């Protein structure tokens, strides 16, 4: 017969934040934090009793609207203060710092630059866990400021994923991340939209809290994790630069020492060892789809037609040097085909071949 704290479903974001910030939960990363705060906000709206593990022990809460009169309960209303809260829950050291951050917003939220400086410096007052909760706060003005820190982390993981080999490319930098995050995080611009842009951005920072995976699709690099988020537009602008890139051997896109086929990126290497001088080949980089094959030996009795097949790569074949490149070549019924090859990996950009005609 414990006390069930009745908490008004309409409580303001800041109050909601202070209540939630009693949580004992130790958040794994932004994904976990986001998951935990989302469950809790949902629980509150169901208006069903449910549990709340705090740093003052376990309480039970229940979201309400109009309170049925009588059975004197303890109630957190829309107009309650930190004080009313502390009367019920005790003191949360975190909540108190949060009351403090709010108090100083009148300074740090003045402009982009104040917002950035409060963000960058934030760990001077909060530890990693409390930071992550700030980054999922309901109060827009706090979450938007705190999230600023995540751009740096995410930007970084992006380069790392792209490896050294692709650093030159990163120089999609400014027109990138920078502006996209900027637009997405902007606090003064098209407001009233802000509540929604901020909620999309939490979702998106959750989506990629955990890892960043670069793949190749349709001859573009794409960051899987931005794919169904408001951060897609970075995948889009990258696609657009790939789009405009020059077409090359077997229908790939050329940039630098690299080639970008349907579903994989390879570096082109001049004079691949162990073939004639001037023979070129391919070396897969990063994540590739293709077919593990067997190369029985070299044959030179084929010509590459300018023309695609859209058929299964056979798992045993030969190498053949076509258009100056070491390719994989296979037979399929009476017909021949060629494909890009790296080591014993065949990519699926299948082109038709003809056996040579004699005089």
């Amino acid at each position: 017969l414990r006390d069930v704290i009745l908490v008004s479903k309409d409580i303001p974001e800041q109050l909601c934040d202070a209540l939630f910030f009693y949580t004992s939960h130790n958040p794994k990363d932004y994904a976990d934090a986001f998951a935990v705060r989302q469950k809790f906000d949902r629980n509150l709206q169901t208006g069903k009793q449910f549990k709340f593990e705090t740093v003052c022990g376990l309480f039970l809460l229940k979201g309400v609207d109009k309170i049925t009169p009588g059975v004197p309960a303890k109630v957190l209303k829309a107009t309650s203060k930190l004080a009313d809260l502390e009367d019920i829950f005790g003191v949360s050291p975190f909540a108190r710092k949060y009351r403090e951050l709010l108090k100083t917003a009148c300074q740090w939220s003045l402009t982009v630059e104040t917002l950035d400086a409060r963000a960058l410096t934030l760990d001077e007052i909060f530890d990693p866990t409390e930071i992550l909760w700030l980054q999922v706060a309901a109060k827009i003005q706090v979450s938007a400021m705190a999230m600023r820190r995540l751009v740096g982390e995410v930007t970084a993981k992006v380069m790392d994923a792209l490896g050294s080999n692709m650093s030159a490319l990163f120089q999609i930098f400014k027109q990138q991340i920078v502006r996209i995050f900027q637009a997405a995080l902007a606090i003064f611009e098209n407001v009233s939209e802000l509540p929604q842009r901020i909620a999309a951005l939490k979702m998106a920072f959750a989506k990629c809290a955990k890892s960043i995976t670069v793949v190749v699709m349709e001859r573009t690099l794409v960051v899987r994790e931005f794919a169904g988020t408001c951060l897609a537009s970075i995948n889009g602008a990258v696609a657009k630069f790939f789009e405009e890139l020059p077409n090359g051997f077997m229908g790939a896109k050329i940039f630098t020492t690299f080639a970008f086929f349907r579903e994989a990126a390879v570096k082109i290497v001049d004079n691949i060892p162990n073939a004639p001088r001037g023979t070129k080949g391919f070396e897969v980089v990063g994540n590739a789809k293709g077919t593990q094959v067997v190369v029985r030996g070299m044959r030179n009795d084929l010509t590459l037609l300018d023309q695609k097949a859209e058929i299964p790569v056979e798992s045993e074949g030969w190498s053949a040097i076509l258009g100056g490149h070491l390719c994989y070549v296979f037979k399929s019924g009476d017909r021949f085909y060629a494909a890009p090859l790296s080591g014993n990996f065949a990519l699926h950009d299948v082109h038709c071949c003809e056996r040579v005609v004699c005089l």
